[PDB]
């Protein structure tokens, strides 16, 4: 998984992701109005929305838990897998404002108008691992939030306690945490945007072959660490060179670099890893943007077509049919 | 530049390209019928195609002059940069076939029906470098040229000779010459696409971080050397994981991992040299298949629905305006 | 810097370093007998040796200070550069063992005989920026400690805390932390000490140009996460696959592949870092070896042909004089 | 193998190599006076030393072969492992020079004075695949001749030529051709030997952990390629920043770093290849200096202290008894 911030040359605010699984979710893009009651099953407790809200998720025994999503005041959020480093209590801890992992996405989305209250709010927050149904165990993840102050911050439950951390580099993956990859930047100091055409080596002259000779160095396998790097330095390339022509495409062409294509990341049950689809939401106007694996075109979802005050929660099917233009 | 081909799980003939180019070079797709007549200006050079022929490309001086283009017969054709190693003739060499660099993919497409044919006629061919009009210098090139059989061949001119190579890896980038990359992939034989979930290194327990520890070593730069590396390692993964499952999507897959993005790849004149478009050749269709850096939508031009016997070159303009689905 | 803790086939215990600095630090082989009184000039600080001790060091303002050394009882010590992020208190903390840092090396090897002591006493321990004389700036450090058992712990002072970890790797670098360096191993799963004669790349055959193409990946400069991998995996592989015939060169062999080498480590002051010596503590024996960048003999000097009652501190001249053997 | 030329502060002129071999090849040093007649046994085959003769080389059926070596005019030769891309003629090549495998070390030493002499006399040569007794195959070889002028040619023999390249690098390893390893020199023109202390990430400052960070990207394995990359920019950096300083250790310390280790470069037979021996050869003072992987001790046969008009050949035996010098 990668998440990616990402500011337009107009002022407005990008944020999503690369989701990177073996499976389907049997997930669908959702909108949920405000002031919509959802209801747990297996357990009791209950969500009222105060904001609406627009995402992909799943509807799991009639309740809603989303992997992204966006609400009307243009905060968003993204569940990526983070496992081996993550800890999540047994049970509610005392004196805590106690969230179940599964509930953990929409509990900011539902509630929250900006990064600001979001962090104030986690000061004393604990995420549970509390099955959302039956037995089933929760998936091992941590949070990037970000809204359109252009502020974004990850959210890491540890043993010793709940992280919320300043996002200055505006990407997040997996495994290790946050520190760890911030840390890990430090190493790639030496690499360079500008060309590199020639080397004296003494009595030989060496010569660029091609463009990008400055990058060599660059990891370029799959691994969450060398992602990490790549969009990092990727995002901070085009800031530095091509602010004033950000635009939504261009948010696609950094995380293209990171997906995962069918065949080369291979699970132990010999199943391909890929990037199944990338969402971009244009957080200042509730557009909800998204291809997939199987369909390049982006699609968009626009929250603000909807009634926000009505009464059902509204679902959108997931488009994996490839969409061409037939010029002739 | 990177050249790919690839076989779909229907038996068809994938072929096509990544352009990596700082400029615009006035292109659009370019439709040119049979027995059509294209006559060079400066020159008094004249050529007819036997075989109708479809591909991106520019009108130079009324003249068609093509960067990838494929024809009737399912013979497709990729001019791509050769700078260093690459060295044309002056004049044209007596006792031989010689062809204008310009010309050298019109000439393939234009004249013959297979590889094997092309093959034939390269014997005792000659690339001069003869201006397209006034004193204007050629490109740096060299070419890859593949069929409905599944065979591909990279077409190299040095000082020595005019090299024909077999291409049993299904791509190509730039420089150096292709038996270099062909003897690079051989230090990367350590290379596994299957998860290493795993290390036990004496009293420490290692884990892996995430999916894709298996590639840790792949270069993930922008250089020719390592674009080659990436695509002849992601191909192969999927032929080898995924033969029964290859369609039209995956051949972009698969050239999105080594296309360039806005800013990281700076020339020495500050400009962001980027994947421009990616094409895609249905060969035994007859469909040319293309997205662009500002549209990611790929759009398509079916020769087949033209009249192959018609009398005027048609031309189709390059899009570059983000095609968007609006869902609600 | 590079520290590296090994067990020999005969299960006796070298620990040792490269000592990585672009001047000389005054150096001399510095033995201390037992009872020996230390007094610091600048301050009134004093201390009294329980244990002889023996390593390399400098006399400054007649007080001894050391890089690395052993006592009598086969517990070692070594500081290594630790700069961004150490942090030492201003002052002495009330209730706390305060250890200034110019004194910590000797502190331990004079007071303790076993790294399981020093973990108890580092319980309380702080360690104080406390100049050594007059205004003099403290270099930034971090310490590895090894004893007879085979046991290693890594000493290093934070804003937050005094950390002291179990070293289950059996090296130590530079920065970041040690915990970082223990995650960074998880990145390279995939290295194989065994050939990889070859890999079938579909219709193209790939053949190992030479050995070593398991471990392609491995980084190969001279920054302290690169070096801190390559010592990690070179020692893992001699404990796996030599462990009866691990001896004392076997031990210069692994640090000489994370040596500095004179002109290509040059410092913001266009000077040349360089790996100025080697040292190896057989501990059980009271033996200090080390050779130089001058002078690759190893030398020896064994502290139980002093008189460990002794009355004076007694110190060696650091060689700096190629030693050859004249065969014929 | 890696094979090395290094000029010194002195004017004087270095050649030698490691032997990365993991078995012993009976090996001695071997000094031959002049015009004595070496006859092979197996075949009828005689050769008469011009010149006097001293390297490292083994005694086969009372005939001397050589792994290399120099002669009494300041000429060098070494003999490289050189898998797959060697091809010797079976039989002698009628209007050639035919010279066995076996013996082509000793001919280039035996019977010329300088780099231009062998240069001449190789352009009608041809390597032939004759066994030095029985039926025992050859080793497959190349060779990297220099001599006091400072100049360095490669012997490589294909299926099309015996090819003979000016060497501007000063060095030579294994697989693939001498070509394939200069133009592989050109991905690395962006590695840098000053320090990069800061690199600004936009809103993140990044800072150099340590010393190094030009040299990110750099290779760290043991295979040919990478170890062609690192000595080449090795020796580059210090002839660049410590031309005036370059002497005798300074050779030691380029090899040490491309110097195979016991344990991590495992054969498909599980031995350990590792670097046997080091060689360093002074070419103006017939010094043939070496050390080894058990005893790295700097060991002098200097072939001026012999009979040069000497009647028998001398040999010495190959030190594997680590010497330590002992301080007190
Ligand atoms: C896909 C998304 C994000 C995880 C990721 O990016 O890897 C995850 C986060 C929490 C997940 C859900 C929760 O873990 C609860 C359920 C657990 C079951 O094992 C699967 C369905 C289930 C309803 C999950 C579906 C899906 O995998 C979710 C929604
Ligand atoms: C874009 C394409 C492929 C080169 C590449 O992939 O880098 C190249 C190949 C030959 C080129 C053409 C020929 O070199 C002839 C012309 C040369 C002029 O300098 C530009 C226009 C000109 C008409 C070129 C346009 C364009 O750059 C072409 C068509
Ligand atoms: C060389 C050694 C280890 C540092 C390293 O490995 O980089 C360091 C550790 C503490 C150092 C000493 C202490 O910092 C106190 C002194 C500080 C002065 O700036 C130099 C001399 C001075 C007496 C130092 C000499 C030397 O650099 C020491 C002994
Ligand atoms: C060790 C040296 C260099 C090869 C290398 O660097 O890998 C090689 C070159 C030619 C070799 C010799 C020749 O191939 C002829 C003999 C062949 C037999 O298989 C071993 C002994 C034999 C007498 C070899 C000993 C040794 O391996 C030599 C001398």
């Amino acid at each position: 998984c990668t998440g990616l911030a990402l500011e337009t040359k107009d002022g407005l605010h990008l944020f999503g992701r690369n989701m990177d699984i073996e499976y389907s979710f049997n997930q669908s893009i959702i909108f949920i109005p405000r002031n919509f009651k959802c209801v747990n099953k297996s357990n009791k407790k209950e969500l009222t929305t105060k904001y609406a809200v627009l995402g992909m998720g799943t509807i799991f025994d009639d309740y809603p838990t989303f992997a992204d999503g966006m609400n009307e005041k243009g905060l968003g959020c993204a569940g990526l897998n983070f496992p081996v480093y993550v800890s999540y209590s047994k049970e509610d801890i005392e004196g805590k404002t106690n969230i179940p992992v599964y509930n953990f996405l929409l509990w900011v989305l539902a509630n929250f108008s900006s990064v600001e209250e979001v962090k104030e709010a986690l000061k004393n927050a604990n995420i549970v691992d509390i099955p959302i149904s039956e037995n089933i165990p929760n998936t091992t993840l941590h949070w990037m939030i970000s809204d359109i102050t252009g502020k974004s911050i990850v959210v890491e439950q540890t043993k010793e306690k709940l992280n919320v951390f300043d996002n200055n580099i505006g990407v997040l993956t997996n495994s290790p945490t946050f520190d760890w990859h911030v840390a890990n930047l430090n190493q790639y100091v030496g690499l360079r945007y500008n060309q590199v055409p020639e080397f004296k080596l003494g009595d030989q002259s060496l010569t660029a072959l091609g463009q990008g000779t400055g990058l060599v160095g660059l990891p370029g396998d799959f691994t969450p660490a060398s992602r990490f790097i790549r969009v990092a330095f990727l995002r901070d390339a085009m800031i530095k060179n091509d602010k004033d022509s950000i635009d939504l495409i261009e948010f696609f062409h950094i995380l293209n670099n990171v997906a995962m294509v069918r065949g080369s990341t291979r699970t132990v049950e010999e199943k391909s890893d890929l990037t199944q689809y990338t969402s971009c939401m244009c957080l200042e106007k509730g557009i909800y943007y998204y291809n997939t694996y199987e369909n390049n075109q982006i699609n968009a979802i626009d929250m603000n077509k909807e009634n926000l005050d009505g009464n059902e929660i509204k679902t959108y099917k997931y488009n994996k049919t490839l969409s061409i233009n037939h010029v002739n």
